[PDB]
């Protein structure tokens, strides 16, 4: 599924991400925009053989099981395929664990490089939330 900007903001709010760990909804929408362009089915291989999955590009090195990332963990206790669903529940639940892990949203390098410190409220501007 390719979400619209306000459609995703609304789904993230429905699943309790808005202001989760103090990160406003615009932070989460911005992260999704630059990680996946709002596409739930986005997958990207990393140099080290791990793969990033879904709207928030969650990495098989730590968070999900894809069966092909040697020495990796599965801390969200999910198959990485669950992160590609049209329903964002699994991606949101897992993202809540990642952002709780100690470095907040810096875990998303695209968030640090493209969203952190910017006018992230623009991402939810005009949305009926
Ligand atoms: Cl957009
Ligand atoms: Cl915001
Ligand atoms: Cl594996
Ligand atoms: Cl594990
Ligand atoms: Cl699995
Ligand atoms: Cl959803
Ligand atoms: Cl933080
Ligand atoms: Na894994």
């Amino acid at each position: 599924k390719v979400f619209g900007r306000c459609e995703l903001a609304a789904a993230m709010k429905r699943h309790g991400l808005d202001n989760y760990r103090g990160y406003s909804l615009g932070n989460w929408v911005c992260a999704a925009k630059f990680e996946s362009n709002f596409n739930t089915q986005a997958t990207n291989r990393n140099t080290d053989g791990s793969t990033d999955y879904g709207i928030l590009q969650i990495n098989s090195r730590w968070w999900c099981n894809d069966g092909r990332t040697p020495g990796s963990r599965n801390l969200c206790n999910i198959p990485c395929s669950a992160l590609l669903s049209s329903d964002i529940t699994a991606s949101v639940n897992c993202a809540k664990k990642i952002v709780s892990d100690g470095n907040g949203m810096n875990a998303w390098v695209a968030w640090r490089n493209r969203c952190k410190g910017t006018d992230v409220q623009a991402w939810i501007r005009g949305c009926r939330l």
